[PDB]
């Protein structure tokens, strides 16, 4: 009974890719209409420090409870699994916020990576929310994405172990079968295909209703996402789901939002798109 988001807000670090105006749309998003009236909000790429410390105390207020951000440091946290490194150019850019008591959160690094995201701290962030005293749990991610420059289809076997860690995490937590288990975030795997298929038996996970826009990076009607690719061909990349084997809510469904900011200004080029990411909500119905 959550009322989810998960936004994958592309804060790219600030020192090595400075022009895409994190911290100007830090602002946006915490002065958007999507990011209130949720329970939980899950965060995605908010690599930047800077941009994503803004980010996080604009929402400070209404998601009181914050975890740190996935793979930046060792403090802040219950528990620190995987192969996490100090040594490593990049964090996980996995945060997840509140309106309710955090009573536990642990973050895992992936073991394996490709590419850019193998010189990063990707893997999820496990959190053990109490909402009138009862207890919820919920896991946020992000996975190996497309690398033009990595192996052959070794993103997507990589994508597989990385699903599988997440849902031998939770097999392993003894998690009461009456509690339900979230899952979302950028799985950067396209709705409707054979790896979809795949990925749903992976993360041990049933599927959704889908809402609202059938595109989660769309180049047709996003300004940044446009401008990266202006080719085209229009993803879904963005879920939240439930493990099938604990308690599953009523209607659970991923709502696309299309919510836009006021036009803004990096260096006199205009965009008006919160990331090149829309944001999905989650909810019962």
């Amino acid at each position: 009974d959550l009322k989810l988001v998960s936004h994958n807000v592309y804060m790219l670090s600030t020192v090595l890719y400075p022009n895409w105006g994190q911290y100007k749309r830090a602002d946006l998003i915490g002065q958007s209409s999507y990011i209130k009236n949720n329970d939980v909000v899950i965060f995605n790429e908010a690599f930047d420090n800077g941009a994503s410390d803004k980010l996080l105390s604009n929402v400070k207020k209404e998601y009181p409870y914050q975890t740190p951000v996935l793979g930046r440091s060792q403090s802040g946290w219950d528990k620190t699994e995987g192969s996490y490194s100090s040594t490593v150019a990049e964090d996980g850019g996995v945060a997840i916020v509140s309106k309710y008591p955090i009573k536990e959160k642990i973050q895992h690094v992936f073991k394996s990576g490709c590419g850019f995201d193998n010189d990063s701290n990707k893997g999820f962030v496990y959190t053990k929310i109490e909402k009138n005293g009862k207890n919820v749990h919920v896991i946020g991610t992000h996975t190996q994405s497309e690398d033009s420059r990595c192996g052959a289809g070794h993103d997507r076997k990589i994508r597989a172990e990385q699903m599988k860690e997440i849902s031998d995490f939770v097999k392993k937590k003894n998690i009461p079968k009456d509690e339900t288990v979230y899952i979302g975030g950028d799985l950067n795997v396209n709705k409707g295909t054979p790896e979809f298929k795949d990925m749903l038996k992976n993360l041990n996970v049933n599927d959704v209703l889908y809402a609202g826009h059938n595109s989660t990076w769309d180049p047709q009607s996003n300004s940044i996402a446009k401008y990266n690719y202006p080719n085209g061909k229009p993803e879904h990349l963005d879920y939240i789901f439930t493990d099938k084997d604990h308690k599953q809510p009523k209607q659970l469904v991923n709502e696309v939002v299309t919510e836009k900011p006021k036009p803004w200004d990096v260096d006199g080029y205009v965009y008006n798109d919160f990331s090149d990411h829309y944001p999905i909500k989650a909810y019962s119905k």
